[PDB]
């Protein structure tokens, strides 16, 4: 079998991607963010306490005459910015694209925290790390990628994100004509539960390249570009204006930059994100300084390719026995 689904940005700014998601009997469909940083796919619901719902479509369990109780189960989670959910577990049918999964854990929120309830085009999260990661507890459950894995023609999942504009993700082949030139394939640690990998260096517009091992994860689930502060400040300094602003939170630059591009390696093969897409518009409504896509991952504890990087690329995640990611230019 296979899947293909559209993902779309949620704003002007491509600040995340929603892709819908068909869970129960009949069909209740919902825009999910997939994200490959994490494990649990999780749903604002009928459950979930009303103030905290403004705007966001609900997954009710008790339409779907497929639903189950997942008995004595519960999850928590918390991620990177500190925004939280938590609640009870069913199993139910989910379908992506056309692929269909029965049983999977569907994780029903009771509770979100603020930063949820106040982005309403934003129903749940579809995590695509590795299933060590769930937080269903007692018994850990599976992402819907492990689940489809056996059925699928292919046990991989691709990530085509677009800038300002819909992409793909494909469950089960490569669409061989949705990028340029070849795959790349580099080595991935699933130690920590990530589609953990290791670039081989960067360059900064028409500069050289610097060869030097980047270790970090494909986190589709993040917006930016999250780098070591050396290489973060080697880019600002490109940009005339740009500064680490400790107020706001990171670089910022002024809005009437034309931004270099930034390169980086994956094995001897290099991708290359367009100025364009490092740009995250004006820090507060009408400002003219900006915020900036790359920014530093000192105090994270790991470096992040999120999707500023990865809609510069056709991302091949290959759920094979050893898993291994693909990039390639498109
Ligand atoms: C939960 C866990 C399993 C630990 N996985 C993670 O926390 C993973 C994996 C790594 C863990 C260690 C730290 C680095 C990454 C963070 N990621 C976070 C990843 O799972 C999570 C998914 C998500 C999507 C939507 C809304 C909330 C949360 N993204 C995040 O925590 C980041 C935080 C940030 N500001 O960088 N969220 C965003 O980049 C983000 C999401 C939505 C937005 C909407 C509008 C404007 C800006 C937006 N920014």
């Amino acid at each position: 079998s296979t899947g293909s689904a559209t993902t779309t940005p949620i704003d002007s700014l491509d600040d995340a991607y929603i892709t819908p998601v068909q869970i129960g009997t009949p069909a209740q469909t919902l825009n999910l963010d997939f994200d490959t940083g994490s494990s649990d796919l999780w749903v604002f619901s009928s459950e979930t306490t009303a103030s905290e719902v403004d705007g966001q479509t609900i997954y009710t369990p008790s339409k779907s005459t497929t639903a189950k109780l997942l008995s004595g189960a519960t999850w928590s989670i918390s991620y990177g910015d500190g925004s939280s959910s938590s609640g009870d577990v069913y199993t139910d049918t989910v379908s992506v694209g056309g692929l269909t999964v029965t049983g999977q854990a569907v994780e029903s929120a009771k509770k979100v925290s603020s930063s949820f309830t106040e982005d309403s085009t934003i129903d749940g999260l579809l995590g695509l790390a590795f299933s060590t990661l769930n937080t269903v507890s007692p018994t850990q459950q599976k992402t819907f990628f492990d689940n489809a894995k056996a059925s699928l023609d292919s046990p991989v999942f691709t990530a085509d994100l677009g800038y300002h504009a819909p992409g793909t993700y494909n469950f089960g082949f490569i669409d061989t004509t949705a990028y340029t030139g070849s795959i790349t394939y580099t080595a991935v640690s699933t130690k920590q539960g990530f589609w953990e990998w290791t670039s081989t260096g960067y360059a900064v517009g028409s500069g050289t390249f610097k060869s030097t091992s980047i270790d970090g994860i494909a986190d589709t689930g993040t917006t930016l570009l999250y780098l070591p502060a050396t290489v973060v400040s080697a880019y600002w300094a490109q940009v005339s204006g740009a500064k680490s602003s400790s107020s706001v939170g990171g670089y910022v630059f002024p809005c009437s930059a034309t931004l270099p591009s930034f390169t980086f390696g994956v094995g001897s093969a290099r991708i290359v994100i367009p100025g364009d897409y490092i740009d995250f518009g004006p820090i507060s409504t009408g400002s003219s300084s900006c915020f900036g896509g790359i920014q530093s991952s000192a105090g994270i504890g790991i470096n992040i390719f999120g999707d500023v990087a990865l809609k510069a690329a056709f991302v091949v995640f290959n759920g094979a026995t050893t898993p291994t990611l693909g990039f390639a230019s498109k």
